């Protein structure tokens, strides 16, 4: 039990570790192979299934 809820997961830590790679590297070809890799690789390993897209 002692479930409690809680912000700032780590999940988007494992996706920073991908983008700080991903970033770091500069080109065409690279840069959007690490975007989506990142992206959507890290995004399955959350867990979540349900996508939401951010306003603005």
């Amino acid at each position: 039990g002692v479930d409690e809820p809680s912000t700032h997961e780590p999940a988007e830590k494992h996706l920073s570790q991908c983008m700080r790679q991903c970033e770091r590297q500069e080109g065409g070809q690279q840069k959007q192979l690490c975007r989506f890799r990142c992206q959507e690789r890290y995004k399955k390993e959350r867990g979540q299934h349900n996508y939401k897209r951010e306003d603005d």
